[PDB]
């Protein structure tokens, strides 16, 4: 059911999403981490507005100094929210990933290379998102939506 | 047979809570038979039962035997429908007897009938919200019992 949106994209990459993000669907994002990764994000997006900042939905943020982690958060009115930390984190400097996002009603649940991750609660609503960002040092093979819609 | 929590000829429609939370690796086993005049049966997955309003349904498993039959799997969230899946291959007949499996996965529902693997159904609602087990329709329900993780 998987429908791309692109591959191979520069980054940074800023997209519209094409349908809603309903319960059930999901973004399927493959990539690589450069060997001097500090951090790269997946930013789930109202918008595309710079100035001011778009809020950012969910953002799903891969650090990779001492042991790595993945910070979570949510951008309103261009202020950070309470950061989820993950320690236990698969992504590693020089290796390729799956990331796997189940949009539910109530969370977005995160599956990387088919080992589950994270969950993450809803802070704005999931039907505002309508824009996908991929910023840092990344590089991205492809990006793809399996709407519930379709 | 090591199944939990097994009961034996259910009253249908049928509500019942579920003994445990549904994580990964449960199974829910249910045993029984579609009678000859059967339109549609179905075996939601539901976090309560209220009626009004209706209960969220994380799973619908909705067996439909007009025509060349089918499965519609659906959710049910604030008593709206989403996008139906239907599977056209079905298992299921007129006059007879299954074992249905669910087995819950951290992203989906794989179920088998018959031990034949029939359809996967990814989650819409997280599974730790479902607590009830509703059977409805057109059905007979030999048995029901759990296998959790
Ligand atoms: C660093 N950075 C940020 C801000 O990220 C925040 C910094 C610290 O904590 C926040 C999360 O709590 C968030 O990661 N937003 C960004 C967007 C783009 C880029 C970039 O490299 O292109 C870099 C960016
Ligand atoms: C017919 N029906 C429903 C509604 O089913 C919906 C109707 C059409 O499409 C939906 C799936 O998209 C769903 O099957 N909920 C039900 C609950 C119980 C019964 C019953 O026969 O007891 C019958 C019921
Ligand atoms: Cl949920």
């Amino acid at each position: 059911n998987l429908q791309n949106i692109i591959y191979n994209p520069v980054i940074p990459f800023v997209g519209t999403i094409p349908d809603q993000l309903d319960p059930g669907t999901l973004i399927v994002i493959r990539g690589h981490v450069p060997s001097d990764a500090d951090r790269f994000q997946v930013d789930l997006q109202n918008g595309s507005s710079m100035k001011p900042r778009a809020d950012v939905a969910f953002h799903f943020n891969p650090r990779f100094k001492r042991a790595g982690c993945i910070v979570c958060n949510t951008l309103i009115n261009e202020k950070w929210g309470r950061e989820e930390i993950t320690y236990d984190t698969p992504f590693k400097r020089e290796k390729s990933f799956e990331i796997v996002i189940m949009v539910l009603k109530d969370k977005f649940q995160v599956a990387v290379n088919g080992k589950h991750t994270l969950l993450y609660g809803h802070r704005i609503g999931p039907e505002k998102i309508d824009t996908l960002g991929i910023y840092g040092k990344v590089n991205i093979h492809s990006i793809g939506f399996s709407f519930s819609s379709d």
